[PDB]
């Protein structure tokens, strides 16, 4: 999940967020950034006590496993 070291993410497949988004910056929540090079930065913040914006990050690796991050109002003081 997130970014498997033993399973390099495939740079020719679709790395996106579930909504089809490319970056989601919410103040305090972090930034998830994908660039067309096929590389994505999953940068979450589990120190953000508040209300994160509901977004699911989804990129598939070489095998095709979607490494995801699911942010929702539950994932605050966790």
């Amino acid at each position: 999940q997130g970014g498997d070291p033993l399973v390099p993410i495939d740079e020719t497949v679709e790395p996106t967020f579930e909504d089809g988004s490319k970056e989601k910056t919410i103040p305090g929540q972090g930034t998830y950034t994908i660039v067309p090079d096929g590389t994505v930065t999953f940068t979450p913040d589990k120190q953000f006590v508040g209300k994160p914006d509901p977004v699911t990050v989804k990129r598939v690796d070489k095998n095709g496993t979607p490494v995801t991050a699911t942010y929702s109002p539950e994932f605050t003081k966790v």
